[PDB]
């Protein structure tokens, strides 16, 4: 016993246990259990992080310093042996022999020894069977919720022995408050000056961001880990930093979750100060604004929409070819650096009466169950992201029903049974509705000119209010000459770069240019016939050029107008 | 015990370690989960190939040589094999009186080793988990993303214990870094010269050919397997090969996805300009549809296709009996020699909204899920492939968006949520709506 | 009055072979037509996990049943004694209404439940909140001289009176208007307006966001977003034009100046 | 059978296996299964206590006295020891651990052992399938149907041995004569005198209430727990009765079901006397009227209906708020035993004439098939139910024989794979289309000539081939004025049992009554806004100072 069980009284004799302040009715309650006659053993049961170690290291506080009441003065507070009962005993009846002997050396401790048996699954059973039934045994568990329920709850005679005690995880002015009294064993270990405005932004930003950790634990761990940057400020190499602040708390959670709360040492002014003049290298034209999805994430960098709705809700509504899918891949590129960096759901497959479970996962055991599912994982792994719905009329009614959740709670529970903050991503819905609303009506159409008058799928196959439940349903105008003879040039310099990784400078007179713009030029297709017309009045006779060797590389290839034609000479 | 010194720093330290490039937010996020004093455990999450066991051989390469903080200098980075530590554990107790056996004598240094379990989701190890909480291990974790989903997020009160320091996979511009610094370590083992064009031409087309791997692990392979290429052309019986060059990359991809993009200049660019001869072979007439076939297997070949849609996706309007499955077969039998080389799928089976579950497959939880459907499964196996979508005249939405990817950015997913790219086949959509 | 049947069949009053009622509760979209079952964390049990709450306005077809009737056993059974909610239950034919029939009453649920369904210590409370057209709120600050005017008008466009006079609490709050949405939902305004209350921080908003603008783009669709609209043009990088990124010195008060709908937030 | 020698033919010589009688319809395929050259192994499927001892443990009873075939002479019917001598280890695979210690001894014994049940689904049988392949293992095992049907799928190491004896409960009358010879071996041990009439409350009376145990299993622990309550009366610490009664018998029955004695211990017609007493009970009334339909039902036990119908088929016309739920509930109560009898639909759901497959069924394939019907899937629910099919005639005017095959041949067939029977069900009409008018006097000394201004006017959404198909137009008596202040008291039950649950008497001299008499009988609108002739101007301002 003594000789093996770690004395959690004797470490906080020595004051090596972290400051347990807070959780005064747990204490409370763990010892109003302690001292009974009939089933006397506590289990500290809750989420895993919220403090049920914490609670019986601050019962061992609580004794030693004398605030356990009386009749539990000088009583020591014992751990288990974590797994070395079960060191190295070979042989049968030593494991027996080890249990039985840390039993039978708390027989003859009178009843003054509390076993803190810290995660209490882990267990012998039968053996504390008898003693815990006879309160002989002052026992205390510490089993999680699901770990307390899914690891022998019942077993005939052990469901009585143990008395719940439940560990709810604190608040945010509760969590603040935790953090005042442990900030002192983080400055005194990093030999940093934690900052009381960095732990009340611990706690709030570590609440909102972290939802698989709304705890006591991660707020604390990023007070422990802003504190660690500081040394990697002071020991790498006034103005020397040795303060940590909410600036770099948030510079935690920025790196933690990835979320960019950080933008007091960024070129916003730069970067994040082009309203269209990073989107207008991609997407030409959507002109109604500056551009209304560089206004959501213009709103909301480090977070400052609504923080219980994603980042931004947008249908994008539009005619074929017009820049719907484009600006999700402008906007994936402007965010992330990368077109292929959001979340690309196309509806494929979305109209069957189950393909729900391809975007949130199979239920409970099923065969796909085990790999969750597109769309929460994708968000579970990274929650700052930009989610495009392709097509989202194409799916069916069902996948709005699981799709109502992202858009105003901001959260979509998944097969498995787990919820996912939605509250950071974009969810781009682009779509085809009103696609004749638009050509027709080229500026007399408001974006309610047409969001009822296109009915049997905004009535239908649309919720009432799901169209209120999205933020800004952009509505897409057709490109006209003026815009399909620019983007014939951001879709020539494409072509361009591509001919420059083989060795070839494409030039174009501005009479080929003007010969694309008119051949590619029909407002019912939008810009796909532009592009069409590039792969086959400029691409096509390239193409058979560059494969018989009439277009020498390293030579200049001017492609001018010849009888009604784009030819390519050297 | 002491049948553990499982030295990851003497392997740096010996020069065993390859140079890790750039991943420099990364190691500093693992140094400064590293140094605090209550769960003190990263784990380099990410998918695979990422560089997230090449973080830990570069905090290793870096507590060798100096570049850490000051009181990270002078570590000793360890590998703990979970598999050495289950290996002949076989009485009862046997295999945790080893693993406190290592607990003790890390305690022992007091802090100054950092442990690395590689593959953290394989800790039998079930006793760790008070250790891990307090900062008595310091334990580098890497894991991948979907291993830690199916064990370590499981024990949910495990994964508490770990901070994810999430290793992104990088871009092509930091895989041309990573490249260029790794290079000296196959130049020497193959005796070759890799050169800059074969490293900056096997980021880029590794990075766009390559989708079922990550992006650093195709790149680096690329070069790995052309020196092996290379070195075999030197030893095996100037016109030779010293020298891995950029459209020796291009042949290790040709015969591993399907079609390179530099290996035409012989005699295949010759009946590249017979195509419309070739396939005039076995379809005469329509030379505007054997002209429209040829030019997109022709823009493809120079590099001039779109590299985000199909090489080609044609629409075969005609009469009955002219030929407009008949090209499909004389255009598969012209770039895969035989004519039952398409993934040729009757369009006429599915005139259902049900039967567009067996060319993405069934959902997660349904019969016929994990296999697939025959249309992402046949184009997953073969990326370079013709899609014969024959007699596509159906009343059905549902089944016809499945196109709408296919056709344009070219990509389409399985029920399986596998992505699988069209943007080096040539789908063709042999209809009869004009025919009359 | 809305605890009053509380009063009147909890103990038992105000005859219980009737409905609870489905007469006008009209509301504003978002911000107190159906939060008001999310602000009801605080009375007997501390039930969280009630939320059936159902649209019930254009069920004509007989093919929209098949839902309610697998997650029964996962959130009622482990914690029985609960609230149990329904609201808009307005216009629905007895194809669905046959169902709910024997739910105004009864308490035991035999449908495909069969067991005891202990709605007599459980809640079985209906409602209609039809707060959407013909008579709307504003914003939220006015009188109470619009209290009960539509009987046949504002629910009961179709359906018999019948329906309408089976009412035990024929009560509502008021259309307010005007004056208020910025302050009902004031969570937009306070809360994240004292976002940055370190640092030496405080942002102060000007009368252009408070009183100019309080009660020119009334929407009697939208409510919430347009809020997020008319003011989307301030928040955090039209801040960040002088605030953010090398100018974080003390010294200087947050404040907005007299400009157009979109101001850059010189300090 | 060298470690033990556990026989059941020791047992059966010794007379420690229990006297077996009846059962020979069914040993005449148990030992036809067993003493063939091949599929030696019979399995005994039925409801778990049907009388799987009955057949098998009084075979080795049989042996002994002759009556077993021959090839069967000189067969011993062994056991095991399967329930003690599985195991012998500490820990887990025990499942089939020392079974090869006993089963080698059976392949020497030469086609003369028959080996037990010994409850062949737990023996599952890792070891049992390796020694019954090759088929010299010659046994009797017996397993429930839902033991017989889940346990295995296509085991050809077990289907190539096992022949389905589907063994089913003997009727009312067989297991009374299981009971005779079996009230010896209940003479000695409770040492009590039973009696012939004692032995048939035991199985005809339980027969309509009881059924969670078959026939020969509920008939027998009924007659030993009177049995087992004879020493219990005379030894509770004069009171000696070791002859038990039959109303023992129907003692232990009525607290065993839930009901009491007081609608069990009385024939049919004895309770028939006070069935119009138990009908108007609730029953508004107009006794020396009403009493036809009365006797309809009463007609309903000889048994002169058409036997391809259900037992009833009629019309109950009248106007609403007299009787259109009260009447209807009080016929279940008495015959159907029920206050969950009712499958009320209205019939208003026909405004299109796809709306056949709603109530009865859609075909396979077409959507509304995994949900079925609704006047199939509550009667597939409760087939022993009276029907209610309220507002017929907003039937469809092309559409109709939704009614038809269920008065014609009795049955009806929805579309799922069962055919529904109706023939247990009596059918009740509320087409009201031209009597619906109450206003009028018409009711002074008779009732029907409101009905027959009904018959020249009901006919055009009706049809010939309907009005055959039911006996008796019964008309709705109404509800008088008088007759409110019988059945409006029955509402108020909640505040009685509130007012004595607060010590105060505000009990009254006609001063609630007068507002109490304004619920139905109605000239314009009806009683759905005179409910609230109550709510008003009482239950708001006289008990609001109850709770306070
Ligand atoms: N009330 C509290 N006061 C101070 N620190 C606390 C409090 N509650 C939790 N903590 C701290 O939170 C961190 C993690 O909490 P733990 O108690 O170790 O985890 P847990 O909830 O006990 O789950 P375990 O340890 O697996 S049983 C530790 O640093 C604790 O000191
Ligand atoms: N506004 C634009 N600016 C630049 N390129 C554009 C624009 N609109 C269309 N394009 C080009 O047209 C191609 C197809 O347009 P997309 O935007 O991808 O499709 P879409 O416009 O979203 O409409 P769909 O077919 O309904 S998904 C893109 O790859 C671009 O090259
Ligand atoms: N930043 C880097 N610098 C140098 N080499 C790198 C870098 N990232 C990855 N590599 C190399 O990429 C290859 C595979 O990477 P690893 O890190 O070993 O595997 P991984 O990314 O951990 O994935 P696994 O299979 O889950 S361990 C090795 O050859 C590494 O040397
Ligand atoms: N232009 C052609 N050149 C050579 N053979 C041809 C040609 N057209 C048809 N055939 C022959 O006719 C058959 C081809 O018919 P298909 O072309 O497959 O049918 P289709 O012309 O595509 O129209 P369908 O009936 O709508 S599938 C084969 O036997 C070919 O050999
Ligand atoms: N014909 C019969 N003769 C004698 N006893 C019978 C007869 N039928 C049933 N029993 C009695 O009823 C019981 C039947 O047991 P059985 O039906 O085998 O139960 P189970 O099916 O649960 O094994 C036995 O106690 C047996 O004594
Ligand atoms: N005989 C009765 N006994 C008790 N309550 C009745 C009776 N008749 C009518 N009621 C009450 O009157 C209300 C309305 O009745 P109504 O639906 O018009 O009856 P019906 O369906 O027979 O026409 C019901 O809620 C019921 O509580």
């Amino acid at each position: 016993l003594k000789k093996y069980t770690i004395d959690l009284t004797e470490r906080a004799e020595q004051g090596k246990l972290d400051p347990v302040i807070g959780r005064d009715e747990e204490i409370r309650r763990t010892i109003q259990v302690l001292q009974r006659r009939t089933k006397n053993n506590p289990v500290l049961i809750g989420e895993p992080g919220v403090g049920k170690t914490a609670i019986v290291e601050g019962l061992a506080q609580r004794i030693i310093n004398g605030e356990v009441p009386e009749g539990l003065k000088g009583r020591r507070v014992l751990a288990l042996d974590m797994g070395a009962l079960v060191a190295g005993a070979k042989y049968r009846g030593e494991f027996e022999e080890r249990l039985k002997g840390v039993l039978n050396d708390l027989a003859k401790q009178e009843g003054n020894v509390i076993l803190f048996i810290d995660e209490l699954h882990t267990m012998a059973g039968n053996m504390l069977k008898p003693a815990l039934a006879r309160g002989e045994l002052h026992c205390v568990g510490a089993t999680t919720l699901d770990e307390y329920r899914q690891y022998i709850e019942k077993d005939a005679a052990l469901e009585r022995r143990f008395q719940k005690v439940f560990v709810a995880e604190p608040s945010v002015e509760d969590t603040i408050a935790i953090l005042r009294g442990l900030k002192e064993r983080y400055e005194l270990h990093h030999h940093v000056q934690i900052t009381d405005p960095a732990i009340v932004a611990a706690a709030t930003l570590s609440h909102r961001y972290i939802a698989d950790r709304q705890l006591p634990d991660k707020a604390i761990d990023l007070i422990d880990e802003a504190a660690s940057s500081i040394r990697m400020q002071i020991d790498s190499k006034r103005l020397l930093r040795n303060k940590v602040t909410d600036a770099e708390i948030a510079e935690v959670l920025a790196r933690w979750t990835g979320i960019p709360v950080s933008r007091m040492m960024e070129s916003e002014r730069e970067k994040l100060l082009r309203m269209e003049q990073e989107l207008h290298h991609r997407v030409i034209g959507q002109n109604e604004a500056v551009d209304a999805v560089s206004n959501a994430i213009r709103r909301s960098r480090a977070g400052l929409a609504d923080p219980n709705r994603p980042i931004g809700s947008f249908l994008f509504l539009g005619p074929t070819g017009v820049g719907k899918t484009e600006l999700c891949k402008a906007l994936a590129n402007f965010m992330f650096d990368s077109d292929e960096a959001m979340v690309r759901i196309d509806m494929s497959e979305f109209m069957e009466k189950h393909s729900v479970s391809r975007l949130v996962g199979a239920p409970p055991g099923y065969v796909g169950y085990e790999e969750g599912g597109y769309l929460t994982e994708a968000v579970r792994r990274r929650p700052y992201s930009v989610i495009l719905l392709d097509e989202v009329e194409k799916a069916h009614p069902d996948v709005f029903n699981i799709l109502l959740q992202v858009l105003d709670d901001g959260r979509l529970t998944d097969g498995q049974g787990r919820t996912v903050d939605f509250r950071n991503t974009v969810v781009i819905m682009t779509s085809n509705l009103g696609s004749d609303l638009i050509q027709e009506r080229f500026g007399e159409l408001d974006y309610a000119h047409m969001k009822e008058l296109v009915l049997g799928v905004v009535s239908h196959n649309f919720r009432p209010e799901f169209i209120n439940r999205i933020d800004e349903v952009v509505v897409f105008h057709p490109l006209g000459e003026q815009h399909i003879a620019s983007i014939a040039q951001i879709q020539l310099k494409r072509l361009y770069k591509r001919l420059e990784e083989r060795g070839y400078e494409i030039h174009i007179s501005d009479e080929a240019l003007k010969l694309l713009s008119e051949n590619g030029y029909d407002p019912v297709y939008g810009a796909r016939p532009l592009k069409r017309a590039i792969q086959q009045q400029i691409e096509n006779p390239l193409a058979q050029q560059i494969l018989s060797g009439e277009l020498v590389p390293g030579k200049v290839i001017r492609l001018e107008v010849n009888e009604d034609r784009i030819v390519a000479v050297q």
